[PDB]
């Protein structure tokens, strides 16, 4: 079908739509299955920007809410966006995290950054780092505020998330294709 969208099919209105805010930003956590999929096998992200808008900007935020490492993975997210290599450290995070699960502690974790090419000192000096504090605080500041609880999650227009609870996922490569069409189609429909 494509190039039409229901507000409760495969989009939703988020809970509070108001200010400026970000206008499309993306939740999820290293634990989580339903991300695995689209961001080591489904691929949804570089599907998306196959058809995104010269606005839109991919982000990654973190959440705490998965797994007992859920505090620590706040924090080492926080290196990770500071120097940008979050795409570079999510495939071999997750083969590490969800494929081989052996992800256990934090000096575990530390590995795959190092290995994915990020400084032991970036990550040592970072991890105690204003930086850091301060990015931690954002998600702190936009998991906090009663907006999303759950995972995995993407927003558009700054009044939109995807409801991939309501798509095609009979066949999958199917679900991405039309998955990416209604994300750009909430950029025009305000």
């Amino acid at each position: 079908s494509n190039a039409q969208i229901t507000d409760g099919k495969q989009y939703i209105t988020l809970d509070k739509p108001i200010a400026g805010e970000p206008q499309v930003l993306e939740f999820f956590s290293f634990y989580c299955p339903h991300c695995y999929q689209f961001e080591e096998v489904l691929h949804v992200s570089d599907n998306v920007r196959q058809k995104l808008p010269e606005g839109t900007k991919m982000t990654k935020y973190h959440v705490e809410f998965l797994g007992p490492l859920g505090k620590d993975l706040t924090q080492a997210w926080a290196v990770a966006i500071a120097l940008g290599v979050e795409d570079k450290i999510t495939a071999p995070m997750f083969e590490a995290v969800q494929k081989t699960q052996t992800v256990q502690s934090v000096a575990d974790i530390r590995k795959v950054f190092v290995d994915a090419g990020v400084k032991g000192e970036d990550y040592d000096a970072a991890w105690n780092s204003f930086v850091v504090k301060s990015l931690v605080a954002q998600q702190e500041k936009a998991a906090a505020d009663l907006q999303l609880q759950g995972v995995p999650a993407m927003y558009v227009n700054g009044k939109y998330q995807l409801n991939p609870q309501g798509m095609d996922t009979s066949n999958m490569d199917v679900f991405v294709a039309q998955y990416a069409d209604t994300v750009k189609q909430l950029v025009e429909k305000k």
